[PDB]
């Protein structure tokens, strides 16, 4: 009995992992039998492979290989894919980045709107739900739109256009696909978690589809926002007739990590699954991947890391350690 | 003198261990020196290699590569091999979980039938038993059939049917391997052990062949049955004209270890041997491996570990020290 049954036993459609897959975690046959696990996960999110620069590297060439892949390794174990993403600031291919020739309003507004249209198009309901746009809002000053070659160039209206054909694409093709909006630092009330609001209420008032906002939940050790807060600020956004997600869950720690501090994230990850169990149109718990071998923290966030449910004190294909934090989670599905 | 020397002298056919082979701990050479020690293991049970999905891992296409390898290995320090296992609710192939079509009784009784026989019929003597129904018992309620694709599907017949089977390979073959049904949580009276002397029962009384019950004992130090606990439910099982064998002892801890727990270990792998030797007809004790580094409690139960008789307090291709536990299971022999 592990955290996908739990989580499905609680009404939920999943409890996830992201996974960097195809990749090295392909080859650790120890992170793989746990990925396969289906008690623990019955969702899943690619890490990188379905993002901008991997799906069309160059202008109007498109991959699907590698997310076919993702896709078909996913399927196996029986596990819904959130797809993501498709309109994001980052990790962008040169071509959008330093074009030869300046984007007009009208040409990125092109761009956009064929990659989302074609993404959505082409795999359909291999999807359980698309991250239509990632990260649109600004954290200074929080409730403003970030400054990015979509805002900058189309201006906010590039979110309501993403999502409007991103909705095209499923009506034309008559798809079950969720659009979201997924965000971080929207988890706790405050002027961000408000802004996303706006756009849910704006693209609700516009009869733009938007199906449910997914709610990061990169969080720190005792940083965490209490079980009560994130009960709250999830009742805020599904009030707004949409679901919500916990997306990309993990719980970073100053390294090395100590017995204070490993309580904390035991606490925060409980905390934040039992926010998600007490909360009717939150669909489901997704951790951004469950091996530190392989999480992305050290990387992002200077001196941290420690942040996932399992471990592997000898490395890369070696047998996992199952945490304390991974109780915490079974536990808050139960309680 | 080690621990399968002192399993032998006592009448027993083992001291044994299972390893993860091939695997990991084929690359260290102080686990595969110990592992290779016939004065402490005259016996061993492949952790994961014979499984369904390692050898049929396409519909009615075999792989026997793996399982080979294993069993060369324990040929050569002269091991009696427990095959473990060939229908279980767990780890099955994709083809199995996924299908395109949905499995009928009809078509999945077949692929039962198939996969026993075919296993049975190609390894024959190189083992000397096979765990031919793993775990087909529910904890909840204890007494009930486990709920799984083959219970599903094919009914609670589908127990029966695996041993029937089984013993059709070791006719027409001419086999002496032993037919074992193994499970947990029936090393002491109660509804999940009387459930497992049914099935013994049933099978008897239909003149189905099956010759023993492996008694897993993976235990929690401290909640390990007493020694007279496991003595009267192993005379229950052989009461029914069976052999016993502890299958896959560990004692497992809430880390770390302290004083009052370690010897709580030392207790219970004494506690769990000496019933065995207690018992005519347990033929024997195998540990679920042997060494802290490799077991499985760690990535199954967080906050737990050293189980078994030997660790390396420097990790991995560092030498072995030698527990307490493992006296305990000497003077049980
Ligand atoms: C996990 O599942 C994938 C997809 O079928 C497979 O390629 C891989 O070998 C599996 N790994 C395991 C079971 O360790
Ligand atoms: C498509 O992606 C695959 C793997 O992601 C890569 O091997 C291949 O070269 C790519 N083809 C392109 C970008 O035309
Ligand atoms: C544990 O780490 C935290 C974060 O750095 C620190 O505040 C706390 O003092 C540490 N506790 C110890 C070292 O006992
Ligand atoms: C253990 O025995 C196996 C099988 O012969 C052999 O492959 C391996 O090298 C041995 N390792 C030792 C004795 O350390
Ligand atoms: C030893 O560990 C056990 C199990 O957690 C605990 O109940 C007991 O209090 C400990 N005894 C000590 C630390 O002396």
């Amino acid at each position: 009995w592990g955290l996908n049954n739990a989580a499905r036993a609680d009404g939920k459609l999943w409890f996830g992992t992201a996974a960097d897959i195809p990749g090295l975690e392909q080859d650790d046959r120890y992170y793989m039998k746990e990925y396969n696990n289906t008690h623990d996960f019955g969702g899943t999110t690619p890490a990188n492979i379905m993002k901008f620069m991997f799906t069309e590297p160059e202008q109007n060439v498109f991959n699907f290989t590698g997310a076919q892949e993702f896709l078909d390794i996913a399927f196996a174990s029986h596990k819904l894919v959130r797809c993501h993403n498709l309109i994001w600031q980052s990790e962008l291919p040169t071509w959008v980045t330093n074009p030869t020739t300046n984007w007009t309003n009208e040409t990125l507004s092109k761009v956009l709107q064929n990659h989302v249209y074609t993404l959505v198009s082409h795999f359909g309901d291999q999807c359980y739900s698309w991250d239509v746009v990632n990260e649109a809002l600004s954290d200074d000053p929080a409730g403003s739109y970030q400054n990015n070659i979509w805002f900058d160039t189309i201006g906010p209206e590039y979110v309501a256009m993403a999502f409007e054909y991103a909705e095209k694409a499923v009506k034309d093709h008559k798809l079950n696909v969720k659009l979201y909006y997924n965000d971080y630092n929207i988890e706790y009330p405050g002027p961000k978690s408000t802004a996303a609001q706006n756009i849910v209420k704006e693209l609700k008032a516009r009869n733009i589809q938007i199906d449910g906002v997914g709610l990061e939940s990169h969080f720190i050790a005792g940083e965490t926002p209490s079980q009560a807060t994130q009960i709250t600020n999830m009742a805020d956004f599904t009030s707004l007739d949409i679901d919500v997600a916990v997306t990309e869950l993990d719980v970073r720690l100053y390294l090395p990590p100590n017995a204070t501090s490993e309580a904390q994230q035991v606490a925060d990850y409980y905390a934040t699954v039992a926010a998600c169990a007490a909360t009717e149109r939150c669909i489901g718990i997704t951790v951004w991947d469950f091996d530190d071998t392989y999480s992305w923290v050290p990387s992002t966030f200077a001196g941290q890391g420690y942040a996932d449910l399992f471990f592997q004190p000898d490395g890369p294909n070696t047998p996992l350690v199952k945490k304390a934090a991974y109780d915490g989670c079974l536990q808050a599905l139960q309680h």
